[PDB]
């Protein structure tokens, strides 16, 4: 027997606000009297956006649509009701971005035998980045890693051991490569230590 015909769609959401994509968001506010004002608030300070009035439902709704980013929008926009001598409702956004770039941390110069303690830092991200590390164009064994809680994002820390006295004493310098990668991105800085005597 026939089945009936196949229906695709496609469904919107739901996905964490990512990067930079046209987010919209709203306010809704059922009329009292007198007719109340319908702000949008980021950082306390009104963000210029009209507000709309529906007069036969005697609803006030106000549309804000912006791209998303990751400087803020890990915070919260308001919603302010106003009437003379105000009815408030806050909304805290969650924003996935790539880490910017990262930092590392050591010496430039080693003695020869001796070993090397170098550290590195990511700038900021959602989610948490995976720090990896790369020495004379080999991938060595990650580090464990110590992730930070900022405003805004998560900041991940490795720190990673170069030995010279594996190397050989024809060895002039070290490559030190690391890289902090998440699903939204990825960004990498390299380090170079001079061998001294
Ligand atoms: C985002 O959507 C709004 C309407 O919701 C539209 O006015 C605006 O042009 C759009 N911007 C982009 C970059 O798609
Ligand atoms: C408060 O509301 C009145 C009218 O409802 C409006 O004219 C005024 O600008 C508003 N003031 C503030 C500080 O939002
Ligand atoms: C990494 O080295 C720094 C010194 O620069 C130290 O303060 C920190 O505790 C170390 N962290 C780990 C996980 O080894």
């Amino acid at each position: 027997d026939p089945p009936s015909d196949p229906t695709v769609e496609i469904l919107r959401n739901p996905s964490a606000l990512r990067s930079g994509d046209n987010v919209t968001i709203a306010c809704s506010v059922t009329g009292g009297n007198p007719p109340p004002d319908v702000f949008w608030y980021h950082e306390n300070k009104r963000l210029q956006s009209h507000s709309t009035l529906d007069t036969r439902s005697k609803e006030i709704k106000n549309i804000y649509s912006f791209i998303a980013s990751q400087n803020d929008n890990m915070a919260e926009y308001e919603c302010r009701a106003n009437n003379s001598r105000p009815k408030r409702k806050a909304m805290k956004l969650e924003v996935n971005y790539p880490p910017a770039s990262v930092e590392l941390f050591g010496e430039s110069n080693i003695r020869y035998g001796s070993s090397a303690n170098i550290q590195c830092k990511s700038l900021p991200s959602n989610p948490a980045s995976q720090i990896t590390w790369i020495i004379n164009g080999r991938s060595v064994p990650t580090p464990t890693q110590r992730e930070f809680v900022v405003e805004n994002g998560i900041v991940s820390s490795s720190n990673v051991s170069v030995h010279s006295n594996e190397l050989s004493v024809e060895a002039h310098q070290i490559n030190v490569e690391c890289m902090a990668t998440n699903p939204e991105g990825s960004s990498a800085k390299q380090h170079v230590i001079k061998i001294i005597a």
